[PDB]
């Protein structure tokens, strides 16, 4: 690690003898835990995906441009929500740098773990858009769906 | 949450304004130290100064006063985990202290126990820079080495 330092600081190194360092930083990681809800399982999912991309910028700032389809399918429900927002993420990550404004899953088939859904919005960018975090990867830890009255799901997600 | 510049406040007034119901918890992080040494008490004294070295940068703090940590484990690695967890403790609780420097005197590799001194002052942000703040120490991945080549890693919770 190297630090910025002012003149005082700077010349306080230099007065007294040099540390010897034999050490490094390693394997830096962070994390957040989404905590989404809603009326029905299908917004309590959308509202995930929407904390996910609010990390990452203020999604008001977003003009709903174009749309963007996204489906998938798991063997549960955890399954299904974590291959969801993972195929969010890489819309967002790889090919046009699409950040939804918002997202709306239009069905989840409780029976066979299918989605649709859908987001508006436009390719990101950085004179547009404020800087929030990166976000890195979808995680399985700790993860619960509640698929009960106001349904919610927590879910961890990787960070910069 | 976000500061805005006036165009971005224009988009975000044009449009519906958006339902949000999610909020973010339990926001984690953590970094791995590793340290090595001529000796393993060297390895631990530089283990410590690498926690420190997290916080800010120490070559700015002065060597106004000592301090001396004494502990003991169970083994190896509980001495260490202790070691660096009472290091934290002196920084985070009563005076904030900093060292500049630490020093382990000795480790009993037959019992267990050490002894270790540190020189430097209390924590300011007046006068040290801002590094991360360390929240906890840790077993994840613990290794500990004792072969020429003394290291040691240790993962320690921060922010």
């Amino acid at each position: 690690r190297d630090y910025n330092l002012t003149e005082e600081q700077k010349a306080i190194k230099a007065k007294y003898p040099p540390v010897n360092r034999k050490y490094e930083y390693l394997d830096h990681t962070a994390d957040v835990q989404l905590h989404a809800w809603g009326d029905t399982l299908e917004e309590a999912f959308e509202q995930c995906a929407m904390a996910m991309f609010g990390y990452m910028t203020d999604t008001g700032t977003v003009e709903p441009l174009q749309t963007v389809e996204v489906e998938t399918q798991g063997d549960d429900l955890q399954s299904l929500l974590f291959h969801f927002l993972d195929e969010w993420l890489y819309k967002f990550s790889a090919d046009e740098f699409f950040i939804p404004r918002e997202v709306k899953v239009l069905s989840i088939d409780q029976r066979n773990f299918k989605l649709r859904s859908i987001g508006w919005g436009e390719e990101f960018s950085l004179s547009k858009h404020p800087q929030g975090t990166e976000v890195k990867a979808i995680t399985y830890s700790a993860m619960q769906v509640y698929n009960e009255e106001n349904p919610e799901v927590f879910v961890i997600i990787d960070i910069l």
